[PDB]
Formats: structure tokens, sequence, C-alpha cells
């Protein structure tokens, strides 16, 4: 099935996915030159206070922080968005070294990695519902590069070793998204889609300016997860990252002047 190797990678997605070379797909360079300040945009508003967490997993592909997302405890609303988005899960995509990893790129600069926070449009009363519309999905990507410790993220890593290989989950409630976020909202914005298969353009993309720093160790204890499953193998859970694709009939709309 798809994966990032050399034979079931980004470059062979296309055949399963025909949609891969689609006019909307993502991740994208930010070109923060031609980017455009937008005056039209609202406000931003990430309401996680009531967020429930509840389960990491390893799906093979990456590790997926799930929350409770059977009411409104943790929306997304303002900024380019029309009405609330509900937060699902969160990811990460990361390197094999620090200089690469991410998947959006600014001014064509690689970051060590990728946090995204992934939200659906309560319009559509379930997630599944919301990836079969062009404005089904907002997912807010964070960029990570290395240097001082996060605190808030050191619970995930502490948990990482429970879910080493695919198909592990454990539990995971009380963690406060919050501690991912760095100090602005300033943003980017533009349509896009999922960065794996499915590839399904249904998202709108907010991308913040400001990266956080994680620690040297909390990264490499990324890395040391496993794409296979157990028992199986081992290859190392890293270059997890689509590579940027072509802009087409897109501009990126930025929040800060
Ligand atoms: C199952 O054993 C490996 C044989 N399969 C493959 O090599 C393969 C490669 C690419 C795709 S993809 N990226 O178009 O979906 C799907 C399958
Ligand atoms: C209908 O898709 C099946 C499951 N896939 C997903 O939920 C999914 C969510 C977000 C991203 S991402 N990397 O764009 O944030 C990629 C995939
Ligand atoms: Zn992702």
């Amino acid at each position: 099935h798809w994966g990032y190797g050399k034979h079931n990678g980004p470059e062979h997605w296309h055949k399963d996915f025909p949609i891969a070379k689609g006019e909307r797909q993502s991740p994208v360079d930010i070109d923060t030159h031609t980017a455009k300040y937008d005056p039209s945009l609202k406000p931003l508003s990430v309401s996680y206070d009531q967020a429930t967490s509840l389960r990491i997993l390893n799906n093979g592909h990456a590790f997926n922080v799930e929350f409770d997302d059977s009411q409104d405890k943790a929306v997304l609303k303002g900024g380019p968005l029309d009405g609330t988005y509900r937060l699902i899960q969160f990811h990460f995509h990361w390197g094999s070294l620090d200089g690469q990893g991410s998947e959006h790129t600014v001014d064509k600069k690689k970051y060590a990695a990728e946090l995204h926070l992934v939200h659906w449009n309560t319009k559509y009363g379930d997630f599944g519902k919301a990836v079969q519309q062009p404005d089904g999905l907002a997912v807010l990507g964070i960029f990570l590069k290395v240097g001082s410790a996060k605190p808030g993220l050191q619970k995930v890593v502490d948990v990482l070793d429970s879910i080493k290989t695919k198909g592990k989950s454990a539990d995971f409630t009380n963690f406060d998204p919050r501690g991912l976020l760095p100090e602005s909202l300033d943003y980017w914005t533009y349509p896009g889609s999922l960065t794996t298969p499915p590839l399904l353009e249904c998202v709108t993309w907010i991308v913040l300016k400001e990266p956080i720093s994680v620690s040297s160790e909390q990264v490499l204890k990324f890395r040391k997860l496993n794409f296979n499953g157990e028992g199986e193998p081992e290859e190392l859970m890293v270059d997890n990252w689509r590579p940027a694709q072509p802009l087409k009939n897109r501009q990126i709309k930025a929040s800060f002047k």
C-alpha cells in the first residue's frame, strides 16, 4: 500500500489516488513575498479550553492524538473560516535529520517537523461527510524547529515508547493541546488538500508564521517510532512528509502586514 519509501512514496501515489495531480494539492511552498495581506480575514479563534483528548495511536504513517469530537469542546473559528470547525486529532510529520521534515516550506526553507491540528466543519455533522465537501476541513499547521524543549510536548514524547509499532494505541486523556502553540497566531492561508492518501481536496490550510521550538531529544524520540507492525522488520518512522506541490491557480493570503 502507500508509504514514504522509494517504491510506495509520494511519486507513486497518483497511480491509486489520481487527485495527487489535482488543482489544489498540499503541501505548498509559501513564498512570503508573493503572499498578500488580506484585510477581509476575521480574527482567528483557537478555543481549546474544553478539549478532551482520548487516545494516541501509531497508524503506520504517523501517530495521532485523537479527541472527543461529539460536542463543540475544542474548536477553530474566524480567520478565513465560515462557522465552526471541531478538533478531531493532531499528528506530526518529521525528518531523519533536523534540516528536513516539514511539509509546507517557507521561501523554500524546510523545518525539522510540522504539527497538524485537524478540524472538521460542524455544518456537515461528522468527519466522514466533511471529507466529501470542498470546505469540509481546516488544518492548523505549526512548524517545529530544534532548539529549546517544548514543555507542552513532553507528555506526548513520554508515551511514544508504548506505541512503537503500527496499530498500537494507548490511553491519552487530559492532554492540553494549547501547550503546542506558539505565542503568535499570525498565519498564511490557502485552499488545499490532505497531504496523505486519499489526498482529498477539502482543506482550508492555516499555517502559523511563528515556529515552536522543541529539543533535539524530543525529536529523536519521534524518530525511534516504527512504520512497521510488531514482529516485522524494523523501518524507522522518519521522513513521513510529502514535498511541496504546484501552487497552480491559488493565492496565499497572510493575516498580518
Ligand atoms: C503490498 O506489497 C507492495 C506492493 N505494492 C506496491 O508496491 C504499491 C506501491 C504504490 C502504491 S500507491 N502509492 O499508488 O498507492 C500502492 C502499492
Ligand atoms: C479520509 O481520509 C482518511 C483518513 N485521513 C485523515 O484523516 C487525514 C487527516 C489529515 C491529514 S493532513 N496530513 O493533511 O493533516 C491527512 C489525512
Ligand atoms: Zn499531516
